[PDB]
């Protein structure tokens, strides 16, 4: 199971890095933009906040899984 | 294994949410755009369709894993 | 554990496909862009390189996990 848990850490790191890149693409689009943009912004803001929260929760679950593994 | 299966659900939720954000960034780029854009669109369309299909398959696999766990 | 390992492959495939889509959105933004863009580019380049490396590492870990499973 150590390999499976390690793979989950690698996937978590990948999703975290992809979120960093997504944040940059959103910044880029907002910078180029300055219709339906008002609502676009509201949705993007919700997703960014929600994903950030989910990453934190996934990190906590990773730690619990590692704890149960190490114990 | 319950924690590992739960972590897979959290990663699936993260990728799903990131796809929602990606769909919005693609919408934003298309809106700003209106060269090599014709082919860019074809590739983006393929990826969006393929990822959507993969998310469905991952959800089904998650359910099967949860079933085997619960049983 | 076969189902869990298979689910990790599905998540890896999802993240890989999302990276392909992210690469396209970055290309699109760069094409539309032509301030803080110089640094934006430096950060995006770092993330693209780092994520590519992480995908390779995740693929290797997937293979090791599958090996231990098959053996």
């Amino acid at each position: 199971l150590a390999g499976i848990v390690q793979q989950q850490q690698q996937l978590l790191d990948l999703v975290t890095r992809q979120q960093e890149l997504l944040r940059l693409t959103v910044w880029g689009i907002k910078n180029l933009q300055t219709g339906g943009w008002q609502e676009w912004k509201r949705k993007v803001d919700f997703l960014e906040e929600n994903i950030t929260a989910l990453l934190e929760e996934a990190q906590i679950q990773q730690e619990k899984n590692m704890y149960e593994l190490q114990k």
